[PDB]
């Protein structure tokens, strides 16, 4: 749960999106227990990107070793309630682009956001990840949450980077306008342990 001031800040930051502009959505974790969400507007580079601590541990451990490589300890300090707070304040009758719409449709429906429509780009597996290596080379710094060795040894899946590479595959080039986060780190994470005095 967010505070009154955190709520005002998020809504204010979210209004930076153009409600009509092309907007991607991607998620890591199952739709009833998501761990990473990304909403991205390729034209202006703006993105909403946050995390969530999981409730089902056994699945999470499976998803960590075979998909996202996230260590659960790195999620202990993330701000709770962001998933419902974000989804609630997305514009009325918004349209979202995505790769595989099944899970995202379930997630939006669970939030009573049936008014939000999805466009599944439905690319083939490898066509969607053509520019995976280049996107990781350039934008790895944007998300350091994928620390574990993933096996299917492969590149971990990041909700954010997946949006960027899906846009890249659609346009045919890894050349996109610079991605910029719309959320402050102080909203995504809880102030962590105090600095070790050195
Ligand atoms: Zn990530």
């Amino acid at each position: 749960g967010l505070t009154y001031s955190q709520t005002m800040e998020l809504k204010d930051s979210m209004l930076q999106l153009d409600p009509n502009a092309k907007t991607w959505i991607d998620i890591e974790g199952r739709p009833e227990d998501p761990v990473e969400i990304a909403i991205y507007q390729p034209n202006n580079g703006q993105y909403i990107h946050f995390y969530r601590e999981p409730t089902d541990i056994k699945q999470f451990k499976q998803d960590s070793k075979h998909s996202h490589g996230i260590d659960i300890q790195d999620l202990f300090s993330v701000q709770p309630g962001l998933t419902s707070a974000v989804i609630e304040s997305l514009p009325k009758n918004m349209v979202l682009s995505c790769q595989g719409a099944d899970d995202i449709r379930k997630l939006l429906d669970s939030q009573n956001r049936r008014d939000i429509k999805l466009i599944d780009v439905s690319m083939q597996k490898d066509d969607a990840r053509k520019f995976e290596d280049k996107i990781w080379d350039e934008y790895k710094h944007l998300c350091r949450m994928h620390t574990g060795i993933v096996t299917q040894e492969v590149t971990p899946h990041c909700a954010l980077l997946d949006c960027l590479m899906f846009e890249a595959a659609v346009i045919g080039s890894p050349q996109i306008p610079t991605p910029r986060p719309v959320l402050s780190r102080d909203l995504v994470f809880r102030t962590g342990p105090p600095r070790v005095v050195l």
